[PDB]
Parts: C-alpha cells; structure tokens; sequence
C-alpha cells in the first residue's frame, strides 16, 4: 500500500503518512487574479536553456520525467523573484482524464487540461537532495497546457512515450531542446510553496506562467494511454495525477504585470 491518484491511496489519504500535506504553505493553490497584487520590484524572469542536455524519459508510475544533466549550469533559471542560480534538474506533467480538467493550479477556478512542471534547484546547496530540506531550495516553473492547435516542440516526447508505457520503464532521450515548450509572453504569477507530490515538502518558490501553450487533442490524448502499473500488472490508465487545489493560508500571490 503506497500513494497515488486512486480512491483508495489519493491526495486525501496523503496526510496519513506524510502529516506535512495540511501544512501552511502547501501547493497548488487557486491563483484569485483580481486578489493578486502587482509587485513592480519583481524582475524579468532569465530562462538560459540554449545549453540544455536531455539524458533520459522515465515512467516513474506517477507521471514522466524528462531528465537533464545537472551536474553543472547548462540550462538555467535566474532573474524573478529568486536570488541566484537554479539548474534544471527534470520536467513533468499532470493532465486529466478530460480537457476541462488536469491542472494542478487553477486560474479564478479554471481549470486546464494539463500543467507542465519545470524543476530546478538552487546551487548553493550542492545537490537536489539538500536543496529540498531548504525554503529556498527549489524553483518551479509552472506552464499551463489548453487543447486547440499542436505544439510541435511537444511531438518528439509524445511520439516516444510508447517505449514507456509502464512504470519503471526508461528510454534515452537526447538532444531535446525545451525551449520548444514555452509561450511567447514570461509574465507569471509567483508565491511560496510545496511539491506537489510526497514527500510535498515546503521548498518551492513557484512561478506560474500567465500564457498558457496550446497542445493538440491528439497530442494529450498520448498522455492517457499511460500506464500507472508495471509490466505484467492489471492495466491502470495514467490520468488525473494531479492534486486539488489547497488553502493559501498566510500567503500573497504576486503578481510580475498589471
Ligand atoms: C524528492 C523526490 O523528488 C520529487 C518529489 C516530489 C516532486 N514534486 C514535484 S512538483 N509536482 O513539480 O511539485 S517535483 C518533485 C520531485
Ligand atoms: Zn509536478
């Protein structure tokens, strides 16, 4: 017995075994636009992905990561709200068993088909592994994913996802660029969080952009043949592996426009 998205194991039951899941500063959280309060002092977020290495595509029975090679500043996040350097470490979605719903935030309630996670870690603790038991520790760059015309910076990851269909598998995926994922505009949204699954550790400055990215039905209908279950096991389709949204407590959502 171990967590999930399921009715018996899902986000209502995380508390259980990891008591930090009704904290203060847990994510994600319902972004109120007109409660959002403009910060002039926020600077322009520095997304520097031209020296991105993509190493591997992994089913880790949850959703998938697309990992890169961290092991120095190749594709980096500075600028916003953050102080320093965060290196990117992995990225992942969470969509939906249909398009009116699979994000994680939500915008004035609205929900989105799927939310794309760009993680990165702060250097100054040396490895992701200490920079999760710090509240500055990570960054997370939040995209969120309508259905309407194709993305193709996305393809190259859909068209493999068949070689990982089940939990535990890996494939090598190089040389992606993910600078194909992002919206025109970097204006974003940013307050202080959690991940968003166990351990839902308290070490995310979040940062979600204001632009969604449009994907086919096509494109996110890939995602749903996922498979939760290993090789071998009954067949659990990979879907609605997001969390609902929870209270902002004593938190400010600030907003980088007006
Ligand atoms: C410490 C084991 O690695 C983890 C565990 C949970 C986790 N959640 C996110 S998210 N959904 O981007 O907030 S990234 C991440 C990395
Ligand atoms: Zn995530």
């Amino acid at each position: 017995h171990h967590w999930g998205y399921g009715k018996h194991n899902g986000p209502e039951h995380w508390h259980k075994d990891f008591p930090i899941a009704k904290g203060e500063r847990q994510s994600p959280v319902d972004i109120d636009t007109h409660t959002a309060k403009y910060d002039p002092s926020l600077k322009p977020l520095s997304v520097s992905y031209d020296q991105a290495t993509s190493l591997r595509i992994l089913n880790n029975g949850h959703a998938f990561n697309v990992e890169f090679d961290d092991s120095q500043d190749k594709a980096v996040l500075k600028g916003g709200p953050l102080d320093g350097t965060y290196r990117l470490i992995q990225f992942h979605f969470h969509w939906g068993s249909l398009d009116g719903q699979g994000s994680e935030h939500t915008v004035d309630k609205k929900k989105y088909a799927a939310e794309l996670h760009l993680v990165h870690w702060n250097t100054k603790y040396g490895d992701f592994g200490k920079a999760v038991q710090q509240p500055d520790g990570l960054a997370v760059l939040g995209i969120f994913l309508k259905v309407g015309s194709a993305k193709p910076g996305l393809q190259k990851v859909v068209d493999v996802l068949d070689s990982i269909k089940t939990k535990g598998k890996s494939a090598d995926f190089t040389n992606f660029d993910p600078r194909g994922l992002l919206p025109e505009s970097l204006d974003y949204w940013t307050y202080p969080g959690s991940l968003t699954t166990p351990p839902l550790l308290e070490c995310v400055t979040w940062i979600v952009l204001k632009e969604p990215i449009s994907v086919s039905s096509e494109q996110v209908l890939k995602f749903r043949k996922l498979n939760f279950n290993g090789e071998g096991e009954p067949e659990e389709l990979m879907v609605d592996n997001w969390r609902p949204a929870q209270p902002l407590k004593n938190r400010q959502i600030k907003a980088s426009f007006k």
